[PDB]
């Protein structure tokens, strides 16, 4: 048994399909909006989620494991995927809020960092946005990877840092694909040569400094999420 995490499937009301396992929108005891994910490796995700809880991380509500198919149930993020939000919902946010989106993600990642947990696929496509426009972290990505990952499969806290910088770039470019004119192969070559993503027009020089610091050639020279959070706050205070 999964203790207090076990949900009675009878308490669920399915309403709409969200993405295809299969994720659906519904209500839990007719009161709470939820997302429901249908299918040992699948249940591994839930176990990870039972041990992680933060305001900017998509929250597990429970699991249905006594019935096939098995369900994983989370909070419902009304505005969907961050990538699509950036591309399709620009009428709903101003330039000042771009940094707030970065701060939301940075807070989630600082929490993960403190738990010595690696995300390994940080990108806008893996973030969700709620009804209030709050961004939360959810769940080969060459364009989000540092040279040591592409060359040696060297994953660390510093590979999440690199990926975060690319995410910041995604936000400030309003959801452009990083290295938009290159293939994955070309991107890897260019990254190894020390080429870096240009400054998006919406990014001030101080904002760009933050994202650029995430892309230092030497992993050990990249900041931590604790440092990045303080930098973002400082810029927020100066530019707002
Ligand atoms: C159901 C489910 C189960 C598990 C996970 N796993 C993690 O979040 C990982 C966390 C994590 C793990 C480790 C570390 C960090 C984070 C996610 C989900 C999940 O897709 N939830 C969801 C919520 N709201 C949504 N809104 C829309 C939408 C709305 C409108 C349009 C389109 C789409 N789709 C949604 C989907």
């Amino acid at each position: 048994g999964y203790g207090s995490w076990e949900i009675d499937p009878k308490d669920l009301t399915f309403l709409k399909e969200l993405g295809t396992g299969v994720v659906k929108y519904g209500k839990w005891r007719g009161q709470y909006d939820v997302a429901i994910k249908m299918i040992d490796e699948f249940i591994e995700e839930a176990k990870v989620m039972m041990n992680l809880s933060h305001e900017k991380l998509v929250q597990l509500y429970g699991v249905c494991t006594k019935q096939r198919p098995i369900f994983i149930i989370t909070e419902y993020m009304a505005n969907g995927c961050l990538l699509n939000y950036l591309r399709e919902m620009r009428h709903r946010f101003q330039t000042q809020q771009l940094l707030e989106m970065c701060k939301d993600v940075c807070e989630a990642m600082e929490y993960l960092e403190s738990k010595q947990f690696l995300h390994r696929d940080l990108a806008a496509r893996n973030c969700l946005v709620n009804d209030q426009g709050v961004v939360k972290v959810s769940d080969f990505p060459v364009r989000w990877s540092p040279p040591e990952v592409l060359m040696y499969s060297k994953f660390s806290s510093k590979s999440d840092i690199w990926a975060f910088g690319v995410l910041m770039w995604e936000i400030y470019s309003l959801g452009k694909m990083p290295y938009e004119r290159f293939t994955n192969s070309e991107t890897a070559e260019h990254i190894a040569q020390g080429l870096r993503l240009y400054r998006p027009h919406l990014a001030s020089e101080k904002v760009y400094t933050i994202m650029y610091s995430c892309w230092h050639e030497k992993a050990d020279e990249r900041p931590t999420f604790k440092i990045l959070l303080s930098n973002i706050l400082d810029v927020m205070d100066e530019e707002s």
